[PDB]
């Protein structure tokens, strides 16, 4: 009945954001590996669920151009001035992206090359309970099996939202949700494996050890360090999981998920070898973290991912 929006189509239903492509470019953040919810379902044009909505956003040189599905059989309009906060809030836009490429690549000569190619790289703000249990399922996996998980596990636990096309959107569920009986059982059905234990287990957690989302909001406000050590007390929460959800949901700018992914590149491109330490290790990890949080200093994070996105692309 409802299909896929785009610019060319019916503009009426769109509105913008002024923008820079400097200061964000949808194709490189959307499929950097941070949400696993957007799908260039036409040219230039993402589509994704984002709060109980779903959005469809476009770009021009100087312009972001979105536009929403409320789905509730409603009469169809233009984003409100809440929604388009929620928007602006989402990319953080209010940080600039300019200034700190500039202050990175000033004590960083191979960030000034890669800074080429690879501009308008920025951190989205996610929501913390999606971002935490999307990160429980990256463990030794890629973004394309990833992104079937979430789907498969948003469509059999959270609330449908609205059909665009072939693609039916749905919300991501509660806490309570995945901690039920069948949780575990369903989720190895849907293909998560040991990730499934972890989900039901980490959901149960946070409900009857924390008491329910209000702490993931606790933790936003807390130092960095409080919440790095809170989330690690979670099934299939380590370091590295713990370090994604402070970057990308708690505002943790200098939060340095460190993996094979950052050694890789700490290594190759930057001749880094754990000094203090002797032989990866939790220990190593840490050092590698703090190597990059003294080089790039407290949006560290956010310079990881500019490297992170070359690397993908
Ligand atoms: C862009 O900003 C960030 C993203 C992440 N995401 C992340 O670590 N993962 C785990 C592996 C996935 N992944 C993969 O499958 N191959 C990858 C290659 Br090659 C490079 C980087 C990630 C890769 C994506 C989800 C962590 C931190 C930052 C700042
Ligand atoms: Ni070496």
């Amino acid at each position: 009945h409802m299909r896929h929006r785009t610019l060319s189509s019916s503009p009426a239903l769109w509105a913008s954001i002024p923008c820079p492509r400097s200061e964000l470019r949808l194709d490189l953040v959307l499929a950097s590996g941070q949400s696993f919810r957007w799908k260039e379902q036409s040219p230039a044009h993402w589509s994704g669920v984002l709060a109980d909505q779903v959005w469809t956003l476009t770009q021009t040189e100087d312009q972001l151009y979105c536009t929403v599905y409320r789905g509730d059989d409603s009469q169809v309009s233009r984003p409100t001035l809440e929604e388009l906060e929620t928007l602006h809030k989402y990319f953080q836009l209010d940080v600039s992206l300019a200034q700190l490429y500039s202050h990175w690549a000033s004590v960083d000569s191979h960030f000034q090359r890669v800074a080429q190619k690879f501009q308008g790289v920025r951190l989205l703000r996610q929501d913390p309970t999606e971002c935490l249990f999307s990160f429980i399922c990256s463990s030794n996996n890629n973004i394309a099996r990833i992104t079937g998980m979430v789907e498969r596990l948003c469509q059999a636990f959270g609330p449908r939202l609205i059909q665009l096309d072939d693609v039916t959107y749905h919300g991501f569920p509660n806490l309570h949700a995945l901690a039920g009986p069948e949780a575990e059982t369903h989720l190895r059905k849907l293909g998560l494996g040991y990730r499934a234990r972890y989900v039901r287990a980490s959901a149960k957690a946070i409900l009857e050890e924390q008491g329910g989302p209000a702490w993931l909001q606790q933790l936003r406000v807390a130092p960095y360090e409080e919440a790095h050590k809170a989330l690690c007390t979670l099934p299939g929460v380590g370091a590295k999981v713990a370090d994604c959800i402070c970057l990308m949901a708690l505002d943790k700018p200098q939060a340095v998920p460190v993996d094979v992914h950052v050694w890789q590149i700490a290594h190759r491109d930057y001749g880094w070898h754990p000094k203090t330490s002797q032989a990866p290790s939790p220990l190593a990890n840490k050092e590698l973290g703090n190597f990059f949080r003294n080089l790039w200093g407290p949006y560290a994070g956010w310079a990881q991912a500019v490297l992170f996105s070359a690397d993908l692309r």
